[PDB]
């Protein structure tokens, strides 16, 4: 019983943070077999962040211009290359750390841990969602810029996000780890605004039924609603429209529970008009969207209270 | 920017997670130099769980009905022993992924994050708060038994917790790395209850400080309060008295704000007797106790570990 914001264990991940130096520049990178993966924007100073050509500035350096530190140990740089955003280091000494890896790109509404790094020092972890609007809800300060997002489904740490900057909101914006952003942002200090965002109804849908598993059922109502009609109210209190896809993906905890997804649409259609009256649902005052339907059927039991 | 609830990374933990079975009982134990910590209840049946003498139960029992299993490695247990309700098995072999560690019991207040594991499997990390009634809102399932709270201080790892049982309000009890129970609770399967919570009005005065340090102003007033007037109220909302050491640990960060101690309390006084009047304070509908002075000190200035 209980049910908590849960991040994965981040130790296959720490024995992966290195710290990458270039010249006046000091961010983290990802040490994986025999290279060293971080943010492009680690070779501009702020005077070539407004408008820069990094094909231009990075034919100007060297191996010997990258001083990558894991540790206490300097690594040897002997290659360099650019993927999309993510500059690639080839170093002389392959990780003996390297977890089982892949490289994931994800969707608006999936979670993932994030290894909070300052100087290839991890000093926290939190879970989060990617927002529907392609920015992250982290908790960043300078020099976090390479700290990764990742999931470990079994024994396999999947790589999902590398962190590069915070927006004028306080919000997030980073790429996979093949480099490509997440949203219409560029690695540039040019203008540049999060659109507006709205909440994960599929991921708000799965809270309410790991609250009905863990024995809250105040909320739930007589009412059923067709999907149309579900919408149509949804959105007007900034909901993101939910699809036949997400019908399907919340099938197994209906079953468990025995209530339908469009009868749980119904109690939902229902809290956003009456608001909580005092009430909470699984400690939490607001209605919970950074919990996938995934992640509530690994936290939560297979037999309902 | 940003501010989540985090957990110290939690590598230098799982390395010590290991399985201890005995009989037809599974649970995790913690493997630090040679001795093996699991709870003592890891020898009891159903029936030896309604009235047991562990001590009895135990003089039983030879070295080779206790397997430990470290990753896919039976360990040789040489030796058993209690110390209050923590069994320590002695094994032949010292783990070589042993950190600098200290075994430290905690006050009600102050937080901690929980590796929670099944089966000697690190599964999930999160943080948490220890309840000034004593018991831990978890996230817990069968076979979660044996699984260790901890802090990180600079190198060195603080174990201040270990698993032991569910109460029937969903809530966790369990002990420190002694044996000793947090709260008036025991090892036995019989009726018991926690006692009636409070918050822990430091930790939700901190978390006021972080909401400003991130923009969120709305509820700062132009007034101030005395601590024996601002504890009338706090007894009042069933709030945790708040001590001149309170304040003295609330320093720093009314010195980076500019927000008196007194003059936050006073802003926490008229949310108490109002509420949020449809606002929130760092995404949240609630006012949050499970972060302490010194996380928001740790997460406003970026420690690492
Ligand atoms: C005082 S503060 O604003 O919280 O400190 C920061 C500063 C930089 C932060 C940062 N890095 C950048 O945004 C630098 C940057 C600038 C323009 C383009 C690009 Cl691709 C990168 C990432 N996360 C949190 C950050 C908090
Ligand atoms: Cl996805």
């Amino acid at each position: 019983s209980g049910f908590r914001k849960m991040a994965f264990p981040s130790g296959k991940v720490e024995g992966c943070m290195v710290q990458v130096t270039c010249g006046t520049t000091t961010l983290n990178g990802l040490w994986l077999d025999d290279v060293v993966y971080c943010p492009r924007h680690v070779i501009c100073t702020s005077e070539d962040m407004l408008n820069p050509n990094y094909e231009d500035l990075l034919i100007r350096k060297s191996n010997h211009n990258f001083l990558v530190q894991a540790g206490n140990v300097q690594l040897r740089v002997i290659g360099h290359s650019m993927q999309n955003c993510v500059l690639k280091l080839k170093v002389d000494t392959a990780n003996p750390k390297t977890p089982k890896y892949k490289f994931v790109r994800i969707q608006p509404g999936q979670t993932f841990s994030v290894l909070a790094c300052y100087n290839g020092s991890p000093s926290g972890v939190y879970q989060c969602a990617m927002r529907p609007n392609f920015t992250i809800k982290g908790s960043f300060l300078n020099g976090s810029c390479g700290s990764v997002g990742f999931n470990i489904d079994y024994d396999c740490v999947s790589f999902c996000y590398m962190h590069h900057m915070e927006l004028p909101t306080g919000v997030h914006a980073g790429t996979d780890l093949e480099g490509n952003f997440y949203g219409p942002f560029v690695d540039r200090q040019t203008a540049q605004a999060a659109g507006t965002d709205t909440t994960i109804t599929v991921n708000v849908l799965a809270w309410l039924y790991a609250a009905v598993i863990n024995g809250d059922r105040w909320f739930l109502n007589r009412f059923t609603t067709t999907l149309n009609d579900f919408n149509l109210v949804a959105m007007k209190y900034n909901y993101e429209p939910l699809t036949q896809d997400h019908v399907d993906i919340l099938g197994p905890l209906s079953a468990q529970t025995g209530i339908a997804v469009l009868d749980m649409c119904a109690s939902l259609k229902e809290l956003l008009q009456n608001g909580m009256n005092g009430r909470t649902i699984l400690g939490s005052a607001l209605l919970e969207d950074e919990f996938t339907p995934f992640d509530v059927v690994r936290q939560c039991s297979g037999v309902t209270f």
